[PDB]
């Protein structure tokens, strides 16, 4: 259903839609907050859906999942030139561990937003973005601060999840529309055992391809250096139709932050040259127009912003506050967004394509793709160059 050798990826992430973030949809967590007071705000959908019990968190949530991301915003989709989105969804829609406040219900919807892909001429990657236990303690994995994705039976209850996934979305009936299925979103390389993550991760290919499914299995990088997955899952082995994930952004450290904006664009187009050097098909799976981490609640419920230096003993670079309304910015911060938009693009299309990080907001504009089109910052048509030809790619 796709030529990863010949196409380019060109899509957006449908965040915020099965997994509740904070700062994409601060509107249902704002509710929790006293004055200015943030200490009671629950900081992840555990914790949210504990809060409110079961009978609430399901009619908010119903609520949210209808109409977060309908048929129209697919459509939207297609017009904008993008062929392509990447679903995140969290175990607890297939499996819910003994006393998980969790409550299900959005494989429904799951299933619906397939064939408003087939219908647009969209294809998929369907992600499990949250695995139990946590394999990031972020808080878009569900549950923040906790890394224990390895250890009791979390690695065995996420492969019996993903085997529900393979056995409804890898096999003939969706082999159309899904040309992925990636099996943990940004397990967090540093802090688990990597010989027991590529374990899983060979455990989830085999299961994948025993069920007599194609579909591609995409992995993400766990945040390792470019090349460090050139020989694993290889051809040589009889392993095939794999696909590296890798995620870019410039926002989390206060070193990347301080870049200028002409060593932002080095960095991106270093992105480009070194992703060309692997050996397996790649794609950016997630990126963003981001040059700062003011958007309220990015860095976490109750965590300030490293960009004014309230956050991980960051020093102060600029005030949050007149970037957090696109209306405000400087023309000077609307060329840089540009030219560092179009410095991605660029990079990522030198290989497999691109996933922007993500479709919508409620009011974050960096991190939302329809915002940055309506304002003139994101290209439109996507190929469109104020700025040519920053890299110099052959
Ligand atoms: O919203 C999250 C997403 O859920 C994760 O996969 C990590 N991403 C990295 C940038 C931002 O934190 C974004």
């Amino acid at each position: 259903a796709w030529d990863y050798d010949n196409n380019v990826i060109r899509g957006v992430n449908l965040g915020g839609w099965f997994v509740l973030e904070p700062y994409m949809t601060p509107s249902l967590f704002e509710p929790f907050q006293n004055g200015n007071d943030q200490s009671g705000v629950p900081v992840d959908e555990y914790h949210w859906t504990q809060t409110l019990g079961k009978e609430a968190a399901l009619r908010i949530l119903q609520k949210h999942w209808s109409t977060w991301i309908t048929e129209q915003d697919f459509k939207q989709i297609s017009n904008l030139g993008l062929n392509f989105v990447r679903i995140p969804i969290g175990y607890w829609a297939f499996q819910l561990l003994d006393n998980d406040p969790y409550v299900q219900g959005q494989v429904q919807y799951l299933e619906k937003a397939l064939g408003w892909a087939r219908k647009n001429n969209i294809r998929v990657w369907i992600d499990l973005h949250g695995a139990p236990g946590s394999q990031n303690g972020f808080d878009n994995s569900g549950l923040r601060d906790s890394y224990n994705f390895q250890n009791g039976d979390n690695t065995q209850v996420t492969l019996n999840v993903l085997n529900t996934i393979f056995k409804k979305y890898g096999g003939n009936e969706y082999s159309d529309v899904v040309i992925g299925i990636e099996l943990l979103n940004e397990p967090l390389g540093p802090v688990l055992n990597m010989d027991k993550l590529k374990q899983f991760f060979l455990d989830g290919y085999n299961s994948l391809r025993q069920t007599g499914s194609v579909t591609p299995v995409i992995i993400h990088d766990a945040f390792q250096v470019f090349g460090y997955w050139n020989n694993f899952l290889t051809v040589a082995e009889g392993q095939w139709n794999v696909v590296v994930d890798h995620h870019h952004y410039q926002v989390f450290s206060g070193g990347e932050l301080s870049r200028n904006i002409n060593d932002h664009i080095s960095v991106a187009c270093n992105w480009g040259w070194d992703a060309k050097k692997e050996s397996h098909w790649n794609v950016a799976g997630e990126w963003s127009a981001a040059l700062t981490d003011c958007a309220k609640w990015l860095n976490g419920v109750n965590r300030g912003a490293r960009y004014e230096g309230a956050y991980d003993n960051a020093p102060y670079i600029g005030s949050c506050q007149p970037l957090l309304d696109i209306s405000q910015w400087s023309d000077e911060h609307k060329t840089d967004t540009r030219r560092y938009i179009e410095a991605q693009l660029d990079a990522f299309e030198y290989t497999g394509g691109w996933v922007f990080w993500s479709w919508k907001t409620e009011n974050a504009p960096e991190w939302s793709f329809q915002t940055l089109t309506y304002n003139g910052l994101f290209p439109q048509p996507v190929t469109d160059r104020q700025f040519p030809n920053q890299c110099g790619f052959h």
